[PDB]
RNA sequence: UGGAAGACCGAAACAGUUCUGACGUGCAAAUCGAUUGUCAGAAUUGAGUAUAGGGGCGAAAGACCAAUCGAACCAUCUAGU
RNA sequence: UGGUAUGCGUAGAAGUGUUUGGCGUAAGCCUGCAUGGAGCUGCCAUUGGUACAGAUCUUGGUGGAUAGUAGCAAAUAAUCGAAUGAGAGCCUUGGAGGACUGAAGUGGAGAAGGGUUUCGUGUGAACAGUGGUUGAUCACGAGUUAGUCGGUCCUAAGUUCA
RNA sequence: UAGUCGAUAGAAUAAUGUAGGUAAGGGAAGUCGGCAAAUUAGAUCCGUAACUUCGGGAUAAGGAUUGGCUCUGAAGAUUGA
RNA sequence: GAACCCGCAGGUACGGACCAAUGGCACAAUACUUGUUCGAGCGAACAGUGGUAUGACGCUACGUCCGUUGGAUUAUGCCUG
RNA sequence: AAGUUUAUAAUUUACUUUAUAAACGACAAUGGAUGUGAUGCCAAUGUAAUUUGUAACAUAGUAAAUUGGGAGGAUCUUCGAUCACCUGAUGCCGCGCUAGUUACAUAUAAAAGCAUUAUUUAAUACAAUGACAAAGCCUAGAAUCAAUUGUAAACGACUUUUGUAACAGGCAAGGUGUUGUAAGUGGUUGAGCAGCUGCCAUACUGCGAUCCACUGAAGCUUAUCCUUUGCUUGAUGAUUCGA
RNA sequence: AACUCUAAGCGGUGGAUCACUCGGCUCAUGGGUCGAUGAAGAACGCAGCAAACUGUGCGUCAUCGUGUGAACUGCAGGACACAUGAACAUCGACAUUUUGAACGCAUAUCGCAGUCCAUGCUG
C-alpha cells in the first residue's frame, strides 16, 4: 500500500536530545530524525538531504535547533529494487522561527 | 640612572615530592595524572673522544659500567661438586 | 645379530582404529573387521642407546578458563553524504560538517638513525590486536644527476704505529 | 595557515571505578600525619613584626581596589610663523 | 524523697520508607560575565561542562513519616496435700 | 483398681447421667475376621488354562428398567458445571432366580506321563493405557518475539501497549515551570564628546555604558510535566503450545 | 527439549607410529698437495628468464687443451657449431675483480698522492 503522499511534519528535537551526551548531540539528532521519518512514513529506507545536513549542523553540535521543521516525502524506490518499494526523503524547509506551524499535506512532487 | 648574584616566582628544559592515586596479565621490564623541586649556573645537552673487569667511574647510594654489578657480559675449564 | 622354519609377503607387508572371538594370575598374545601400501615375523642361541605417568622433566600438540569472560577505554570524535566495490562510520575520496594540534605544532626542514620505507600502477589472502576495495601491506615498475651543499681537506680531544 | 580527525565502533550511559567537580550547618571532630582537597594567587596602592650575618625576613602580617563607557591631563618628533 | 506502674507527651538509638516543604546537586536550562572567533549585530561556537548568579522534570539529605500482639512458661510468688 | 457392656428404673444431643442386678474380672481368652451392610474361592446341582446345559419337589425366599421433585454432602484428593438419600409418578422385558433334596445328558477333563514342574503357560476375569484406516458425541485459545510504556532495568526480566478510537504517537496550542525583560524600532533617557556655523534666533548631524516604551517580555518547559472535539500520522512483521 | 555425563560410528584438529633415506656417526686404509709466482677467508658483480644455494670474475653459472660423443630442460632464447663437437668430466694453457699476510698512505673516505709508459683534446 504505497500511498506516495508528502507532508511537512513537525519534530521537537530537544526532548529526545535531553540528557544525551554532547558530541553525540547531533549524531543522535540525525538518527532520531530518521526514527521519526520511519515511524511517519512506515518506510525503513530513510534518505536525508544535503539541505537537511547544514540546518542541524549550522549552529554547531552543543546547540542543535530545539524545534526543527521537517519536510517528509514518501517516494518510490526506482532502480536496483530495495525489498521496500518506498523511501522517505527528508529535507529542511529554511525557517529560523519554526514554532506555531502545524503540518501541511501538499508538497507537489517535482519541486 | 644602572643592572650584580652557583639570588627568588616560574616557562622551555631537567628531575621525580606526595597521592604510599591511575596502571600494576598496563601503552610501558617503570608508563600516566594531579601536585611539586629547580630553571643564567657546581645549568641543560649532542657528536667526537679517553678510562675496561677483582678493573674503571663515583657531589660516595656499594651506585652505575648497553633492562645486568656486594665485581659486567661472553666462551671455555665444565656433564665442575 | 648368528642359525633355522626349503617362514610370511604387493593375490596386500609393516603400521594403525577397532562392543571380533579366544588365551594367560599378569607381564602381554593371537585373530577378525576397516584403513594400508612394501616390506615383515616365530623359535634356539647371541648384545643393548631395551619397556615410562610423573623428574617446578624435555620437545611438540591440545583443552576448561573462553566464540568469549580480560579486553581492544587517555589525546571530546564523530557526522551528512556523493563515488565505487564482493563488502565501505573510519580505512577510498570530493563536497558538506563538528572539532583537534593551536606555529615552543600532530606543522615546514635536517642531523644522529632508518634502508627502498619514496612514488605510480595492480590490489587478495595474510598484516593494520576492528573492518580495509586502501596502506609504510602484498605483487609489478620507476625514481635520488652538483667544480660552487656536505663528505673530501684540515687539525682537536684523541688515535694507528715504524 | 599547514597538518589531523586513525587511537575498533554503536546502544545502553547500572554498580564499582578512573579522570574532573559541588555540597547546607558544623569546620579536622578525620588520620599515623591536614594526606587528598579547598582557601590564597596577578596588578596597583597602603601597611608591614620577631630575628638578623643588616644583605634580608618581605609577596611578612594586615587592608583597599580592578569591568564597560565617556571625558580630561601628562608623557615625544618636525619644520613653520 | 520513690519523675514510681495506670495515664500523657516528646526525644534517643536502631531499622524501613518517602521528595510535599526546607536543604543539597546540575539541565552544560536561562541569564550575566571574561578571553577568542563568526565583518559588526542578532543568535551562537571554542576555553574537553569556560566562569559566575539563579536554577526546574528528576534524584537525594541534615527533611519528614511509620515500627504489632498474644500464648507457652523460666526465674519466682503461690494453692491443696 | 485406670476399665469394654447389657438389661430393668430414671436420664440424655452425647455407649451421657443416676440407682439396683450382672458381665469380656490388662487370665487362658482374645487379635484376624464375627469378613463383623456375616467377603471371599461364590454363581457354578461336574467349582473350570470349557463353560456345565436341561427335569421335578416342597420350604425359606429372590426381583430387572425409566423419569420428575424436595433437601445433603467434599481436610494432599483417582472427575466439587460431581456422587448420594428420600419421596411421588410411569409403565412392562418377566431378564435373572439361589440355597436344599432328587431326575436326565455331556464336551473340558484321558496336559503320554509313568520322572509331570521346569524354559514353567494362559482361555477367561477385573483395571489402566494405546491408536492404524474407519465408526458413533462437543467446541472454536493464546503465549512468546518484534514494535511500545517507565511505575522497570547492566543484559534477560518486571510493569504498560497497539478496534478509524476508552486509540496510540509526533506536534502546535493552552495550563504549569524556569530565567528575569529578546530581537527590532523609537526617544538627546544619557556624564558627555567631535565637526560646521548664518543677514538673526541658534543648532544639528553623527558617536555614547546604560535607562525607558513596545516587554511581567523573549527563550526554555521534561524526555521520567498536565492537558487536547486543534494538526498530521500509525493501524499491514516472527514462532510455538494441547487434557 | 537444550546442555551435561557415559560409550560407539563418522568428520576435524594434530603429526605420534611404521616403513623408507643422494645424510649423519665411528673404526680402518692410501697420500701429502696453501702463501708475496699475492693464501685461506671477506666483499662486490655475473645465468635468456635467478633472488639464493652452487659456480665464476669484468673473457663473470666460464674460456683453451684433452677425453667422450649429443645434450641442457622448469619455460624457453638457444638447441644448430652432433664429422672435429653439445654437455659433463678431465682441466696440464690463460683469465682469475675489489680485498685480505696485503705491500705508496689511509679506511664512520672505494680517500688522496707520487712516478714511468701510453692515449685523446688544445697547441
Amino acid at each position: 500500500i504505497n500511498e506516495v503522499v508528502t507532508r511537512e511534519c513537525t519534530i521537537h528535537l530537544a526532548k529526545r536530545v535531553h540528557n544525551i551526551g554532547f558530541k553525540k548531540r547531533a549524531p543522535r539528532a540525525i538518527k532520531e530524525i530518521r526514527k521519526f521519518a520511519e515511524r511517519e512514513m512506515g518506510t525503513t529506507d530513510v534518505r536525508i538531504d544535503t539541505r537537511l545536513n547544514k540546518h542541524i549542523w549550522s549552529k554547531g553540535i552543543r546547540s542543535t535547533p530545539f524545534r526543527i521543521r521537517v519536510r517528509l516525502a514518501r517516494r518510490r524506490n526506482d532502480d536496483e529494487d530495495s525489498p521496500n518499494k518506498l523511501y522517505t526523503y527528508v529535507t529542511y524547509v529554511p525557517v529560523s522561527t519554526f514554532k506555531n506551524l502545524q503540518t501541511e499535506n501538499v508538497e507537489s512532487s517535482d519541486d
